[PDB]
């Protein structure tokens, strides 16, 4: 019962208090799920039905004998609706003696890992066992825009932005996207692209671009899965993802604790299943740095 | 067991969303059950 | 079809509201014999 | 994993945990105020 | 959330 | 328009029918809660 600094003379009674909730490193939740079309679906697939064309009108005369006109042709896009599963191994000695609720901490942390791991598939994912991101959708340069492709505009100089008229590749990308889709559109970038855009400045040293972290009035999603400013990379995307990109999923996270296979372990098998590609090809434009 | 998987279609058939900025929302839209509408403007004014 | 025809009509009347001529369609404001501003009459639209 | 239907899922990584200890020190000041002042100095010197 | 024998894991 | 037709899926899925004549309806069925059942028969009869 002496001082509380040396262990022997009354320093073992000090009993440090642990935290209330076990904390963690906090990673990026800008996941493109909050700007796309989220659809609950309990099936093997989800089949959106879009129209790649429109009709025709007449401006009929008084005595005209009005003939046939066009009628929109329909395209079905099949969401494959893959699954995303993780199975961490936890010890039964830990779970009985580790008074934090480890079941709900893993149910928070696996769900965080899934909401971060599906954000890679929504942007740069390929077809195999994962949703195909919008970057892997056979881009064709804007102006020669067919339906089965996404449009890009090119900046000029090969590595960086344009040499003389930089920031003009951004604005024709904005006004090359359609008047209706720009009513609620957004940039998507990663942070070391947004830093390079913010470092652009005028001839006198002042940076020309004056929560939403918005640029030119339109919101910006700071992702972390888009490519950086490379030779032929698509570092900046812009579009109305609420019409453009469809995410198909189930709004639950299935947990199965397994004290049976790994016998002194608990082995939480957790899975959610999620799918999605683009639904409207006209609603996303890209910024290629080629020429 | 692959024939039992029944891909769910969309709820409402979507489409390409073309421009609705149509000048109808900024002008004077007037209901008329006739052949023709005749506005009557003043091209001049009075004197005081 | 009643939604798609309505969208097509609300988009097709926007072309006639702006650049339409007289024949069977509304005459848009671009086809109204533009006369330069300052020398402005009532039967014409001004421009700079 | 992005697991397949025939994946036979293996062990995945587990987050490793770090404990950081706040030693929770103290801070003490001892002002000396007079009894005559506290009795005769109508401003509440204790709460001041 | 791994074993309770090593501190870091 | 052929994409949006979506055939029905025959709400109760059927199979090939196999015969259920199984000799349980002519033989004697004994409920047994043990590892084994015995019978005690008489291979011979008495004398007079």
């Amino acid at each position: 019962a002496l001082n509380s600094a040396v262990a022997a003379e009354g320093g073992y009674l000090v009993d440090p208090q642990t935290s209330e909730t076990i904390r963690g490193v906090l990673r990026s939740t800008a996941s493109l799920r909050q700007i796309a079309s989220v659809v609950n679906v309990e099936a093997t697939s989800f089949d959106v039905l879009v129209d790649k064309t429109d009709m025709g009108s007449g401006w009929a005369s008084e005595t005209a004998a009005l003939s046939e006109t066009a009628t929109p042709q329909i395209d079905r896009i099949t969401i494959p609706l893959h699954e995303l599963a993780a199975m961490p191994k936890a010890s039964q000695r830990l779970l009985d003696d580790s008074a934090f609720d480890i079941e709900t901490w893993l149910a928070n942390r696996i769900a965080d890992k899934f909401a971060r791991a599906e954000a890679a598939a929504f942007i740069s994912g390929d077809g195999v066992d994962k949703p195909t991101g919008f970057l892997t959708k056979t881009k064709v340069a804007n102006g020669a825009w067919a339906w089965g492709s996404l449009g890009y505009v090119a900046t000029g100089a090969a590595g960086d932005f344009a040499a003389v008229n930089a920031s003009d590749a951004v604005v024709d990308l904005v006004y090359a996207l359609g008047a209706e889709y720009r009513a609620n559109a957004s940039f998507v970038m990663n942070s070391k692209t947004a830093g390079a855009v913010r470092k652009m400045k005028d001839a006198d040293g002042r940076f020309l671009w004056a929560e939403p972290a918005r640029l030119m009035g339109y919101p910006v999603l700071i992702a972390e899965d888009m490519p950086d400013i490379a030779a032929n990379a698509y570092a900046i995307a812009f579009g109305d993802f609420g019409n453009g990109y469809t995410i198909a999923e189930r709004p639950d996270l299935r947990v199965l604790r397994d004290p049976f296979s790994a016998k002194p372990h608990v082995l939480f098998y957790a899975s959610k299943r999620v799918g999605g590609d683009v639904s409207d090809f006209a609603a996303i434009k890209l910024l290629k740095f080629a020429a």
